C-alpha cells in the first residue's frame, strides 16, 4: 500500500513529497500537536502529577484539532507510517505523541531521518531506519514537566507574597536577573576622567605626521587631570622627537561564521535595524518561498554540497585570488553536536534583486544572509600595517597605519567605514628627526556598561545556553508584558517590579536563579537519554529539593520565608489625607501609595497615584559617551553610592529614588516640573480639555481618563469601537444568552451604535451587534426611540438574515445582510418616517 511520511515543518513535507513522488503520502504534525494544559486542583491545573509517579495529562493543542483529525483518516490508506521529526528529543516526543494520538500497533510505525533534501540523502532515509527512542522520549518528558513545576508552583507563591499576574520560570526568571544586573551596574557607575595628548608632527621631507602619547618616564601614559596633562604638554613642547623603530607587517582580516538564530537577529539588528521578532517573520517568509533553510538553528555548520555551491559561485564570479585552496574551516568545539544547518540561501545563484514576490526588508534581510554565507567561504583580507615609535625627551609617542591590499571576502560584504588603522604613514627611517607642530590635549571619561537590546539579550542568553532559537523572541515579549523590564529607545531598563521578584527568587530559589542551572538540567537530561539515569527518579530528586525551598519560602519572613512587598514611605502629601507616602511595586508597575491602605476600612485609604520615571534618552551621536552621560546624568544618594532614578509627581514636583530601593531608604524631592500620565494605552484626546487620554484598568475593568490632573473626564471601552464618549443608556436582555460564555446579552448606545454586550463585560468581551429579528422579539424593551430599528426589515432579498450598523458619513442606523459572517452587499436605511433596501 501507500506509505505515511510525517514531518515537523509543512515546507519541508512538500519538498520531501517531491524528491519521492506518488506512492508516498508526506504531511507534517506542524509543531507538536498534543502537550499540556499534595493539592487536587493543583494538580488539575498542571497537568502531572509530582505525588502519584508524574502520571501526565496530555491533550490536543486548542489549534491542531484539524491536522490530527486529517491525520487520523490518512493512517486508513497507509500500510506503514514512517515517523521523520527531527532526532533531538523535542522531535522525538512529538514522533511519540503522533504515535499514541493516531493509535493503531507499533509495527505500523517506523522511525526515520532526513540527512538533507537531496535525493542522496531522502533515500537512504528509507534505508536504514530504526524506532523511537523512549529514553529520549522520557528526557523531554522531564525537562517539560521541571518547566511545568517550576511555573505553577513559584507563580502562586509570588501571587501571595508580592502580587497578582506575577509568574516565574527558568528561563523567564534570569533573562529578567541580567537586566537587573546590567541596570544595577549601570546606575552605580562612576566615570573616570583620563587624558589624552597627540602630536601633530613633519617628517625631514614636510609630510604630516599624527602620533599619540603613549609612555611617559616608561608608564602608560594616563594623566587624570587638565594639571597634569599641562605639566606634560609643557615638556612636550620642548622636547625633540626622534623615529625610534618602524615595524611594518602584512596583517590579515578574516570573515565570519554563517548565521544561526541569534546572529542573524544581532546582524539584522545593527544593520538593518529590525527587531527581533521581525526579523523572525521576514525570515519565516523566506523559509516558506523556499529561499533560505529553517530560521530556527543553533548550529553554523554547512553541508558538503553547500561548501561546494558557494565556492563553485566564488569561482566562477570573483576568480582564484578569492577562492581558498581548501573549504574555509572554523568551530572546533569538541562538545559541539550536529543539527539542521546554518542559515543560508538555498541556492546561492539566487540574488536578492531577483526576488520580486517578497516585501523589501525581506530582500534585505535576504541579501544579508546571502553575503554573509559567501564571505564565509572566500580568502582573508591583505593589509600592510605600520607602527612607528618615537621618542621625545622622557616621552615614548606612537603612530599606526595600515593600507589595503587585498579586499578578499571584503569584496561581497565591504567595511561600512574605514577603520582608526585605515590610514597611511610618511615615508621615515629609524634615527630621523621630526619637527613638532601642535600638541592637542583631550579630556575624557570613561562610560558605563551599555544597556541591553533585543538582540543583544538574546546574544548574551545563548552565550550562556539558556534559551532557544524557537523560545528567544517570545522571551524577551513575556518579560516586557509581566512588567519586569521596559524597552525605550531600543534599550532595556529594569522596572522595580523586576528588581522585586530577581531579589525574592535569589533569595529562595538560588538554585533556580543560578544561570547555569540549564545547563546543570541539561546534563541530567543527557544521563536519561543515554540510559544512565531514570527520569522519575531525576524528577523525584528535582521535586525534593524544590519543595524543599517552596515550604521554606511559604514560611513567615523570620523562619526564613519570602520576603512579602515592603512599603518605605515618604515627604508627600496624599490628596486625599495629606499624609506621608510611599513607594511600592505591583504587576502593574511602580507606584505611590498612601499607608492607609493597611488600615482596617475605618481608616482605610484606597488613594493612590502613577510614579512617571524620566525616560533616559541617550545621545546616539555621542556614542560611547552617551551611556556614560546618563550615569553622570542622575542623582547621587545621600545614604550610599548608589545612583538614584527618576519620577515625576506633580507639574511642580519631581521624585528621586535611590537604587537599592526598598534595601536603601534614601529618597528626595525637588521642585522640579515635568509632565505626568495617567497611565497607558489607546491615546485619546480628552473633549473636554484638549489633553491626552489614556486606557486604564482598575477593579471595574477597563474604563479611559484624561492625564491632566485637573481633569477627571472618563470615557469607557465598548464592544466594537476604540473608546465610548462619557456613559450612555442601556438595557439588559435575559433571553439572548452568550455563546463563548455563559453570560447572557445586554444592548446598549454608543457614539460607534448600538450594540449587544456580555453582563460580565471585563472578564466575558464578547462581540457582536444584534440581529433585526432579535430587536424585534425583544420589542416592548427598546427604549421609544430604537422601536424604528425592529420596523427595519428582518431579512433580506435572498432570504439571509439582517444585522444593525452605524453608518458614520451620515450619522444615522442601517440594516444589512450577512451569509457566512459575510456582507451580502445589501443594507436598509431609514429617510424621513420610511425604510429604504438596496445594493451597498
Ligand atoms: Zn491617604
Ligand atoms: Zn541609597
Ligand atoms: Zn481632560
Amino acid at each position: 500500500g501507500k506509505a505515511l511520511v510525517i514531518v515537523e515543518s509543512p515546507a519541508k513535507a512538500k519538498t520531501i513529497n517531491k524528491y519521492l513522488g506518488s506512492d508516498y503520502v508526506v504531511k507534517s504534525s506542524v509543531g507538536h500537536i498534543r502537550d499540556l494544559p499534595e493539592r487536587g486542583a493543583l494538580v488539575n491545573r498542571m497537568g502531572v502529577d509530582p505525588w502519584h509517579n508524574w502520571e501526565a495529562h496530555y491533550e490536543v493543542l486548542p489549534g491542531k484539532e484539524k491536522v490530527v483529525s486529517e491525520l487520523k483518516q490518512l493512517a486508513e490508506k497507509a500500510d506503514h507510517i514512517y515517523l521523520a521529526t527531527d532526532l533531538d528529543r523535542e522531535g522525538e516526543a512529538i514522533a511519540w505523541h503522533l504515535r499514541e494520538v493516531i493509535g493503531g500497533d507499533d509495527a505500523r510505525y517506523s522511525r526515520v531521518v532526513f540527512n538533507e533534501i537531496t535525493k542522496n540523502a531522502i533515500r537512504q532515509a528509507f534505508n536504514k531506519p530504526g524506532e523511537l527512542n523512549i529514553d529520549r522520549v522520557n528526557a523531554q518528558q522531564a525537562r517539560r514537566f521541571m518547566d511545568r513545576v517550576v511555573g505553577y508552583m513559584v507563580s502562586p507563591l509570588l501571587w501571595k507574597k508580592i502580587a497578582r499576574g506575577l509568574s516565574a520560570g527558568r528561563v523567564q526568571s534570569v533573562a529578567v536577573r541580567l537586566v537587573v544586573e546590567r541596570e544595577r551596574e549601570i546606575k552605580a557607575f562612576v566615570p573616570e576622567e583620563f587624558w589624552e595628548v597627540d602630536a601633530s608632527t613633519t617628517t625631514p621631507s614636510g609630510e604630516a605626521l599624527a602620533l599619540q602619547v603613549t609612555h611617559q618616564n616608561d608608564k602608560p601614559f594616563r594623566p587624570v587631570n587638565k594639571e597634569q596633562t599641562q605639566a606634560a604638554v609643557s615638556l612636550l613642547e620642548k622636547a625633540r622627537y626622534s623615529v625610534l623603530e618602524r615595524e611594518d607587517k602584512p596583517t590579515t582580516s578574516k570573515p565570519g561564521a554563517p548565521f544561526i538564530t541569534s546572529t542573524l537577529q544581532q546582524a539584522a539588528s545593527t544593520r538593518l535595524g529590525f527587531g527581533v521578532k521581525k526579523t523572525m517573520m521576514m525570515a519565516q517568509r523566506l523559509y516558506e518561498a523556499g529561499y533560505i533553510t529553517y530560521m530556527r538553528t543553533d548550529s553554523t555548520n554547512l553541508s558538503q554540497d553547500a561548501v561546494n555551491m558557494v565556492r563553485g559561485y566564488i569561482s566562477d564570479n570573483f576568480g582564484k585570488k578569492y577562492l581558498p585552496e581548501s573549504p574555509n574551516q572554523y568551530a572546533s568545539k569538541e562538545n559541539s553536536q550536529e543539527a539542521h544547518e546554518a542559515i543560508r540561501p538555498s541556492d546561492v545563484n539566487v540574488m536578492a534583486e531577483s526576488l520580486k514576490d517578497m516585501e523589501a526588508d525581506a530582500q534585505k534581510l535576504y541579501q544579508l544572509i546571502w553575503r554573509q554565507f559567501v564571505a564565509c567561504q572566500m580568502t582573508p583580507a591583505k593589509y600592510d600595517s605600520t607602527t612607528l615609535t618615537v621618542g621625545a625627551g622622557d616621552f615614548r609617542l606612537k603612530a599606526r597605519g595600515r593600507i589595503l591590499r587585498f579586499d578578499g571576502w571584503t569584496k561581497v560584504m565591504p567595511a561600512l567605514r574605514k577603520g582608526d588603522e585605515d590610514r597611511i604613514l610618511p615615508a621615515v627611517n629609524k634615527g630621523d628627526a621630526l619637527t613638532l607642530v601642535e600638541l592637542t590635549p583631550a579630556q575624557h571619561f570613561t562610560k558605563p556598561p551599555a544597556r541591553f537590546s533585543e538582540a543583544s539579550l538574546v546574544k548574551e542568553l545563548e552565550k550562556r545556553g539558556i534559551g532557544r532559537p524557537s523560545t528567544y523572541a517570545s522571551i524577551i515579549s513575556t518579560i516586557q508584558d509581566r512588567g519586569y523590564v521596559r524597552v525605550e529607545n531600543r534599550r532595556f531598563y529594569a522596572e522595580k517590579m523586576g528588581e522585586i521578584v530577581t531579589d525574592r527568587l535569589e533569595e529562595n530559589f538560588r538554585e533556580l536563579m543560578n544561570y547555569d542551572f540549564t545547563a546543570q538540567m541539561e546534563n541530567s537530561l543527557d544521563q536519561v537519554a543515554n540510559h544512565e539515569a531514570e527520569w522519575k527518579a531525576v524528577l523525584d530528586h528535582f521535586f525534593s529539593d524544590f519543595t524543599q525551598q517552596l515550604d521554606k519560602a511559604e514560611k513567615d519572613p523570620e523562619e526564613g520565608g519570602m520576603r512579602p512587598n515592603q512599603m518605605v514611605l515618604t515627604s508627600i502629601d496624599c490628596p486625599t489625607c495629606g499624609r506621608k507616602m510611599g513607594i511600592r511595586t505591583a504587576s502593574t508597575g511602580v507606584f505611590l501609595g498612601c499607608s492607609g491602605y493597611a488600615l482596617p476600612p475605618k481608616e482605610r485609604c484606597k488613594t493612590t497615584i502613577n510614579l512617571v520615571p524620566e525616560n533616559e534618552v541617550l545621545n546616539v551621536l555621542e556614542g560611547e559617551d552617551a551611556e556614560t552621560n546618563a550615569l553622570r546624568a542622575k542623582r547621587r544618594c545621600p545614604k550610599c553610592g548608589t545612583a538614584m532614578d527618576s519620577y515625576l509627581i506633580d507639574p511642580k514636583r519631581k521624585l528621586h529614588v535611590c537604587g537599592n530601593n526598598p534595601t536603601c531608604d534614601g529618597y528626595e524631592i525637588e521642585e522640579g516640573e515635568f509632565r505626568i500620565k495617567g497611565y497607558d494605552g489607546p491615546i485619546v484626546e480628552c473633549e473636554k480639555c484638549g489633553s491626552e487620554m489614556h486606557l486604564k484598568m482598575g477593579r471595574f475593568g477597563k474604563y479611559m481618563a484624561c492625564t491632566n490632573e485637573e481633569c477627571k473626564n472618563t470615557r469607557k471601552i465598548l464592544r466594537n469601537g476604540e473608546v465610548a464618549p462619557p456613559k450612555e443608556d442601556p438595557v439588559p436582555l435575559p433571553e439572548l444568552p452568550c455563546e463563548k460564555s455563559d453570560a447572557y446579552f445586554v444592548l446598549r448606545d454608543g457614539a460607534a451604535g448600538v450594540f449587544l454586550a456580555a453582563n460580565t463585560f471585563p472578564k466575558s468581551r464578547e462581540t457582536r451587534a444584534p440581529l433585526v429579528e432579535e430587536l424585534y422579539r425583544f420589542r416592548d424593551r427598546l427604549p421609544e426611540k430604537l422601536r424604528y430599528l425592529a420596523d427595519a426589515p428582518q431579512q433580506d432579498p435572498e432570504g439571509n438574515k439582517t444585522m444593525v450598523r452605524f453608518s458614520r458619513k451620515t450619522k444615522q442606523q442601517y440594516v444589512s445582510s450577512e451569509k457566512d459572517g459575510k456582507a451580502t452587499g445589501w443594507s436598509a436605511f431609514y429617510v424621513d418616517g420610511k425604510w429604504v433596501e438596496g445594493k451597498k
